[PDB]
């Protein structure tokens, strides 16, 4: 039994929320947050730079910290960091951005990282300015992820056709 409140249950083990995961790491200060990453850990808009900003950038001078250390992670790669005030850790996970012209087949491999941890609460991979396809992004989750997964939707008209068109 943990603190996740009003998600609605997709699967065994998927759940969903139309939600801000800052407001959501905040209140439930979860074991792990999943940040939806470019491999510079260059935390600017979206889900990162959202995150950056709740640590004060301190998330940013640990990533480029990081970096500067071990170079570049690969689309569909991840690196597990600290989660700040927000989480006690942060599973940074690299979804292929398809406005940029990364393979889209490379979303079921950042989905198999979230298979390393019990429980996170994450974002929808390579939706919104990543450019995907948010409906099978749902779908490769659900298909994916064997761990607890909650998944916090931040634009209510897509948590709406989210839910409204699941299998
Ligand atoms: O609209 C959506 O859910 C899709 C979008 N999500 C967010 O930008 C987002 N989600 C939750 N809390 C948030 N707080 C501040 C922003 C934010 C997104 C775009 C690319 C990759 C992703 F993994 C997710």
């Amino acid at each position: 039994v943990n603190s996740f409140s009003g998600y609605l249950k997709l699967t065994d083990n998927v759940y969903i929320k139309n939600a801000d995961i800052v407001e959501e790491a905040k209140k439930v200060k979860p074991t792990v947050v999943v940040n939806a990453a470019n491999v510079y850990l260059k935390h600017g808009g979206g889900v990162a730079g959202a995150l950056n900003k709740a640590t004060n950038n301190a998330m940013q001078v640990e990533s480029d910290d990081y970096i500067a250390t071990n170079g570049p992670l690969k689309v569909g790669g991840s690196c597990v960091l600290s989660g700040h005030n927000l989480a006690k850790h942060c599973l940074h996970v690299v979804g292929p951005n398809v406005n940029k012209g990364e393979d889209i087949q490379l979303l079921k491999s950042a989905y198999e990282n979230f298979n390393q941890h019990e429980v996170l609460l994450a974002p929808l991979l390579s939706a919104g300015i990543f450019g995907a396809d948010p409906i099978h992004s749902l779908r490769v989750c659900v298909d994916t992820v064997r761990t607890n997964v909650y998944l916090a939707v931040f634009d209510k008209n897509l948590y709406d056709k989210l839910v409204s068109s699941f299998l």
